[PDB]
């Protein structure tokens, strides 16, 4: 059924460079900042180094575009597209590694070294406590945005009469968003819902939904518009060790321990929970800065950018920095806490590099039955929308092609790796 | 006395690929939960990142399989098999850590830095403590259900027998966590030395040596094995002693000094960080020649996949509001906790043939009288708990539409 | 359009080595130590690990320089610049790491492990703590000095929900003395953090610079970065808040209001203290040689101006001196009879491989030197900088032509087949 | 004066395979226990990762072995051997990492970070503490037992420090390896019994002479060998007791009132070996014996060979608990507490078949060599005081290589 598009896409020898220049986005790590009554109203944005950043690349039609020479094929018998085969995401700002906490986060007791009983637990016994997340760097690249995976609150059958009150747990599939959050070491799962109590996780996720990347539903799926390519690295390991105040929902059973008595007649609560560390960022480790070159993809869309357009998709915590900032309210010449406010910004800076080579199609009864099963859509706009709910970068490069690839870096990079 | 398989058994240019699609379990990481009605009876699983996952994959038997030319062999003198070339473990969900505890645990003394004399009095010293587990990942494929080794009582100071156990590892037993491939249940008789989601069972280590050393080699086509761990604290154990410490190691000490400490020692292990870059899964195995004599040949039309995978054993927090109120307290809440796995298996198979001589007959018959029975020339295994994967219906022709027959057409230039 | 140097530079096969011999700098890694009340009269200089190092570093002109035989160019027609072909970075002084600190350090509580409610009274809880930085090695070389990169304050200009001060991205030329991040980011401390105890003492009254390496990158000549080496790494060992007046609340729906104990909010005004880890020999950028080949930009190490930049940072050698004197000698021991001091040094010996140029200037060529820079032509007749504070390093007698009278010369010879 | 094995000794293409099977050794980590009956009878061993396991491996006599035909030699001039060119050390039981203690570990202060004045020791202070100990693989390969370097007391010939003299010493099966502390007999020369953990403080922990061994002439210590050892420093400590050597004057100036008694410099830290990694591992792989450093290309003369180990990465003990008493309620006195360690071993070989033409100057060579060697071949054993794990493969040698792991693996490298 589905065939690789190197057997009815024909390459030319045009290519062409096309850079984003310096991308900013600034605000609060930990949450947005709305202006009243205008509950709508996006005053300061929520910038994270934890947020997925997916860039929706605008290309300019070619079948449209002023080429000064279009003796290279026949518009009567063939429609263009463009192909990316190489790719450098550009990184600002220094490697570093930010913090995210709970004024009232759920912790009560510290089960790593030292927890004796009887254990007096109160009505509320949450501290302010921090930490730093999992490490994650990942890029995907395709001409379809990409699809994420998280838990959520399904649905459960009333028939029996229930064993637990626990939530039942559900898989989604969605669009992974500019701005959604990526999973920090508590999993892919909507906090918001399956966490009533707010409390359990940092202020950055405990309203959010975390999602991780579905690579096994968008490496098999058919035409293999999802992933031309992708990198990824992930790491963490156990920081700290603690419990949850709170109910136990589900008892330890009792085949499982000998009851206590005296100080150990009240069990403690086993609702333990990690924190997480990320460990060291390095130099060496970065995936981004470097250049990639789109030879040839595992699915079968060897990087044919259908639509005119393009999807990047971004993790990176190696530059999650959160900048202190510190105002004076009233100037004397002692100290008080009362005389400055405190204030937390964080920072991305990107820049987007791809070198295009064009290709033409050639438009037989065949290939047209192909494409029409495939994308509809894609024949329609030859002449021959649903995914403005979604939010994402705009990232617009109609009028950013050029053919002198000699004068911007990447072009330089693309012409030594090909020989040209 | 025991050949290879390629003198045997013909290869085809046959080639059929098979995936299970999605695989997910859920359920409480440290105990299941059983019907209210049937306390033998299983409501919510024990899913955990320390669980051996064992799946029993089952194949169509090629010698029913419906060919649409079957002109390439002789059913009057020839029988079929399928032949595992390629593999891939898929697993979903993000890299992580979990951890796991007991609310009385028998921890008395930290005895890292600071353990002076005289020792603490008490009858319960229990505490409730957690850690993070030694990290294992590791793949076994073979035609045969993997061997598992754990020290068990054994028969008959009062110290239990020790005895090494073989078994077949099931799906759902426990892999080894830093304190090592025994029966827990049997030989740690107060329930409180190792966390809950162990105190009551057994973890076992693969017998690689036993396995690699049969004579067929029908276990071990293929495996990749990565284990790691340190000692993250230092703890000793209350109780009575039961050896004391030999008087020719030690000067005794006196009055504040004169009872002796427990010298019944523990650490807990850390299986610190996990990576992308240490990951056995989602990558192509080629099954091109095993070690062992059976090349990769799925005898019964059947083949086991063993996966041990702590690198995505996060558990999730769960947290249900039973009271809303303006202010927190902490009985509004109740808190849970649960652990998911994702696997997607993606095989490509090679379809062979044998001719039935009379020595061959006779070579086979010897190996497993079943083979040639089934062919038409109370399953022993049912008795065992595997996660059955049918692939009866699953089997494809057309390679390239699949992400691993693209690999392998071109792994191997076709 | 731009064109490579390589297409209207004729190389010649004339060699000429250059080194600065021992650079030496010695004062206080915290702050300079000024005259009592003379502003521009400094005692001894702020010297830490933390700086960057920005050589100037001068070249004779090759146009009035005497070579033993000028038979290889017609002056009427052709002009001569060097071009650098190999650069060794020499670093003397032993592998170390310095830390750093501030008295008082606006540091409330540790909110890693245990911060139960409530919180502590107190007008001023700041304590005296010192941190070991983010680790930095790099090594930028041009003909042009530069850029960095760092955060200040905006315009004014949005503010019935905040007073945050606005943040705008400043580019500026990296100096000799400038600071280089240390994990709380690339920012104008004494102007964002007005109570001067955020960050340590060496840098709360300073600006972190980050080097903007995608400006520099896309420049149309490329004479900013000939080649460069970096290597950063970090990560987090202590998690505190910060006291004072947290300028942006938590919003509502992230959290149930507390009661009693827990009725007044903790601040979540986080900050993390880095940590630079272990520094080893088999990760050092220095002490080798660099064979500048084949630039990524137009210009493939053309020395123009006759001088040539070297970018340094090294946190790898950051130790700190400890030194006590005895002010009254007795015969125990009394804290008042001695006085302590911190010192840190840096050891430099820069390294050159220039290669001879010669250029026609034709019509053409003369059309397109003109655009690129005016002040070349008017040079070789056929500063701006100066406002600016770099480490000057003349090579203008240190040229020699037997290149293998010199280590770097003796291993470019080798390298070339020479 | 002393050539190559591959000078003298012909090779042939007879191979043959042996593996010892199972090997399990079941004890207690710290200390034996000694005969409930009488007399120095083991009950319990004492098994611990940080054991020299050595392997003194019997060869049959191929003079004497029954070969399905020997034509390929003459007995009137000629005599066999066999050389080693392949082996595998199997190890069985997960990775993981024991620790060891003392309930009188004679520390006193932490001086890591606080150790302030004044700080004098009672007459007791010691503490119940426990270690993870420096972590060491290493296998050695030979004909000839290996050969040990550890510290002893020297003859009694300003101080009253013991001497110290460095000793050799064949390494013997159960011996302690260094542990973090030294190769010291720390039964002699730490006489309070409390500076170190229970399970090497009435022992003697030995390092390989890697350097003799290297240096012998024919080398038949070494016929190949692999290392790896590592730790850091987890805790600072000092101890208890008299300091034996006052720090001088000229490094300190002299404290007043609550400083005026100066605290012991006799520090020593804990040792931790770290991480385990499969990765890391030396064992469960193939060696091939082709061409070894020494003049002993693998023959294993006198019919034997000497595998010895070391591996702390399986180090873990487990904890074993009886219950004396059955009660609704946890109480400590109603139970026990064990602690058990065990080892698992494969050993596997490849031999190949040699023969010797013994001319009149191969038979002086042998002579000087090992005039054993010619005595046994007719052309009382000194080793048998020594403790080694006996391996008896007389009846294991087959000839069926790839019917066997190792032998399979043989075939497939060699190319036959
Ligand atoms: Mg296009
Ligand atoms: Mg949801
Ligand atoms: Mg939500
Ligand atoms: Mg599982
Ligand atoms: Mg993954
Ligand atoms: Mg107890
Ligand atoms: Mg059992
Ligand atoms: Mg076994
Ligand atoms: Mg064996
Ligand atoms: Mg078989
Ligand atoms: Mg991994
Ligand atoms: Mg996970
Ligand atoms: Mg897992
Ligand atoms: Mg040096
Ligand atoms: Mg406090
Ligand atoms: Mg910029
Ligand atoms: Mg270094
Ligand atoms: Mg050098
Ligand atoms: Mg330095
Ligand atoms: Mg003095
Ligand atoms: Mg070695
Ligand atoms: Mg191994
Ligand atoms: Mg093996
Ligand atoms: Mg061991």
């Amino acid at each position: 059924k589905v065939v690789s598009t190197d057997e009815y896409v024909s390459r030319t020898s045009i290519y062409y460079y096309a850079g984003s220049s310096r991308l900013l986005a600034v605000g609060n790590p930990y949450f947005s900042i709305k202006s009243p009554n205008n509950n709508k109203k996006v005053l300061v944005p929520k910038v994270s180094g934890l947020q997925y950043r997916v860039f929706r690349v605008r290309l300019p039609d070619p079948n449209k575009f002023g080429f000064p020479d279009t003796s290279f094929y026949n518009p009567d018998t063939q429609r263009l597209v463009w192909a990316c085969v190489g790719l450098e995401i550009g990184r600002g700002q220094p490697l570093g590694v930010g913090v995210s906490g709970h004024p009232y986060l759920n912790k009560f007791d510290d089960t790593e070294t030292s927890n004796r009983y009887p254990a007096q637990p109160g009505s509320d016994n949450r501290e302010c406590l921090s930490m730093d997340y999992k490490q994650t760097q990942l890029c995907l690249i395709g001409c379809k945005p990409p699809t994420g995976e998280h838990w959520g609150k399904g649905v459960a059958s009333n028939n029996n009469a229930a064993a637990t009150d626990c939530p039942p747990l559900e898989l989604f599939n969605s669009i992974i968003e500019d701005g959604d959050m990526v999973d920090t070491g508590f999993g892919c799962m909507d906090f918001g819902t399956l966490q009533a109590n707010k409390s359990d996780v940092p202020i950055d996720i405990c309203n959010s939904t975390c999602k991780y990347p579905d690579y096994l539903k968008m490496a098999s799926e058919p035409y293999g518009d999802s992933l031309f390519f992708f990198l990824r690295r992930e790491q963490m390991f156990v920081r700290h060790f603690f419990n949850r105040a709170g109910k136990l929902g589900e008892a330890v059973p009792d085949d499982l321990y000998i009851k206590g008595s005296g100080n150990t007649a009240v069990i403690q609560s086993s609702a333990f929970f990690p924190t997480p560390s990320g460990s060291i960022v390095t130099s060496e480790s970065q995936l981004f800065n470097k250049p990639y070159w789109l030879q040839r993809a595992q699915g079968h869309n060897n990087g044919i950018c259908w639509g005119n357009q393009l999807f990047v998709t971004v993790v990176d915590t190696t530059r999650s920095t959160n900048m202190t900032l510190c105002t004076e309210v009233t100037k004397e010449g002692t100290y008080k806490n009362d005389n400055f406010k405190e204030y937390v910004r964080h920072v991305e800076e990107y820049d987007l590099q791809f070198v295009f080579q064009l290709c033409k199609i050639t438009l037989t009864a065949e290939i047209m039955t192909y494409i029409h099963t495939m994308d509809s859509n894609i024949l329609e706009d030859w002449q021959f929308d649903p995914l403005n709910k979604y939010t994402f970068w705009e990232v617009n490069l109609k009028e950013k092609f050029s053919a002198d690839l000699d004068q911007f870096p990447l072009g330089r990079k693309f012409l030594l790796q090909s020989g040209l």
